[PDB]
Parts: C-alpha cells; sequence; structure tokens
C-alpha cells in the first residue's frame, strides 16, 4: 500500500507516511498574480542547456523521467533568484485526464493541462542525494502546458512513450535538447517550497515561468496512454498525477516582471 495518485493512496493520504506533507513550505501553491510582489533586485534567469546530455527515459510508476548526465557542469541554471550554480538532473511532467486540469501550480486558480518540471541540484552539495537534505538544495523550473499548436521539440519524447508504457520500463534517449521545451519569455515567479511528491522534502527554490508552451491535443493524448501499473497488471491509465495547491502559510511569491 504505497503512495500514488488514487483512490486510497493519493495526495490526501501522503501525510501518514510523510508528515512533512503538512509542513510550512509545501508545494505546489496557487500564484495570486495581484499579490505577487515585483522585485527589481531579481536577475534574469540564465539557462545554459547547449551541452546537455540526455541518457534515458524511465516510467517510474508516477510519471516519466528524462534523465541527464549530471557528472560534469553541462546543463545549468543560475541567476534568477539563485546563488550559485544548479545542474540539470531530469525533467518530467504532471498532467490531467482532461484538458481542464493537470498542472500543480495554478495562476489565479487557473489550472493548465499539464506542467513540466526541469529539476536541478545545487553544485555546492556535490550530488542530488545530499542536495535534497538542504533548504537551498534544488531549483525546479516549472513551465505550464496549454493545448493548442503542437510543440515540435516535444515530439521526440511523445514518440518513445509507447516503448515505456508500464512501470519500471526504460529506453535509451540520447541527444534530446531541452531548449526545444522553453517558451519565448523567461519572466518568472519564485518562492521557497518543496518536492511535490514523497518524500516532500522542503529543499526547492521554485521558479515558475509566466508564459506557457502550447502542445497539441494529440501530444497530450499520448501522455494519457501511459500506465501507472507494471506489465502484465490490469491497466490503470497514468492520468491526474498532480498534487493540488497547498497552503501558502508564511511565504511571499516574487515576480521578476512588472
Ligand atoms: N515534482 S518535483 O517537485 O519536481 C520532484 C519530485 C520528486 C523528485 C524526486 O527525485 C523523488 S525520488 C527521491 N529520491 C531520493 C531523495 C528525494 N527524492 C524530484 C522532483
Ligand atoms: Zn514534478
Amino acid at each position: 500500500h504505497h503512495w500514488g495518485y488514487g483512490k486510497h493512496n493519493g495526495p490526501e493520504h501522503w501525510h501518514k507516511d510523510f508528515p512533512i506533507a503538512k509542513g510550512e513550505r509545501q508545494s505546489p501553491v496557487d500564484i495570486d498574480t495581484h499579490t505577487a510582489k515585483y522585485d527589481p533586485s531579481l536577475k534574469p534567469l540564465s539557462v545554459s542547456y547547449d551541452q546537455a546530455t540526455s541518457l534515458r527515459i524511465l516510467n517510474n510508476g508516477h510519471a516519466f523521467n528524462v534523465e541527464f548526465d549530471d557528472s560534469q557542469d553541462k546543463a545549468v541554471l543560475k541567476g534568477g533568484p539563485l546563488d550559485g550554480t544548479y545542474r540539470l538532473i531530469q525533467f518530467h511532467f504532471h498532467w490531467g485526464s482532461l484538458d481542464g486540469q493537470g498542472s500543480e501550480h495554478t495562476v489565479d486558480k487557473k489550472k493548465y493541462a499539464a506542467e513540466l518540471h526541469l529539476v536541478h541540484w545545487n553544485t555546492k552539495y556535490g550530488d542530488f542525494g545530499k542536495a535534497v537534505q538542504q533548504p537551498d538544495g534544488l531549483a525546479v523550473l516549472g513551465i505550464f502546458l496549454k493545448v493548442g499548436s503542437a510543440k515540435p521539440g516535444l515530439q521526440k519524447v511523445v514518440d518513445v512513450l509507447d516503448s515505456i508504457k508500464t512501470k519500471g520500463k526504460s529506453a535509451d534517449f540520447t541527444n534530446f535538447d531541452p531548449r526545444g521545451l522553453l517558451p519565448e519569455s523567461l519572466d518568472y515567479w519564485t518562492y521557497p517550497g518543496s518536492l511535490t511528491t514523497p518524500p516532500l522534502l522542503e529543499c526547492v527554490t521554485w521558479i515558475v515561468l509566466k508564459e506557457p508552451i502550447s502542445v497539441s491535443s494529440e501530444q497530450v493524448l499520448k501522455f494519457r496512454k501511459l500506465n501507472f501499473n507494471g506489465e502484465g497488471e490490469p491497466e490503470e491509465l497514468m492520468v491526474d498525477n498532480w498534487r493540488p495547491a497547498q497552503p501558502l502559510k508564511n511565504r511571499q511569491i516574487k515576480a521578476s516582471f512588472k
């Protein structure tokens, strides 16, 4: 009886195995755009993905992860609200059973169809597992997806999904360029938060881009054909793998714009 996205083991249950679920800096949150403070001291975000080395894609039973070589300083995030350098380790998405829901963060209570998370760890901690034990260990770049035009840069991810349909499947996935998933503007909101799945650790500086990317209906339909179950188990479609907005508590969301 492990955690998941149901009935009986979904977000509303996670606190019993992971009591930090009711902590003081949990994510995601609703971004109330009127009460986010513009902060002129924030810097432009610096995304340097020109040497990124993707390796593999994995269905982990909750989502799929596209994983990167993070053994050298090759795909890094810095600037923005960050001190120091953060190295890309993986990206993944959260999405819905319908186009009207699927994002984790919301904007004035608006849900997007999905949300991409590019996960980076602070190099001052040497590796991901030590970084998640620190309050400034990770920086997660979150990007909303709406359904409209296709995203050509997403298609190579969509096409490999039938090879990793069920939990525990992986496939070679080299030469994937995550620059092809970025919108045109890097204007962002930022606040201190947490991983949005167990272990729910309070180690993340969240950076949420204002401008969503568009993906097609056919692209998001292929996400919804994945499965949470393993091969030879009854089919449980991988949909609605998002945690709802959590209490903001004693936190300020800052805007890099306006
Ligand atoms: N949804 S998210 O907040 O971007 C997010 C959520 C979970 C992760 C994980 O790596 C979970 S697995 C993991 N393994 C060891 C220590 C901490 N987490 C990474 C990013
Ligand atoms: Zn995530």
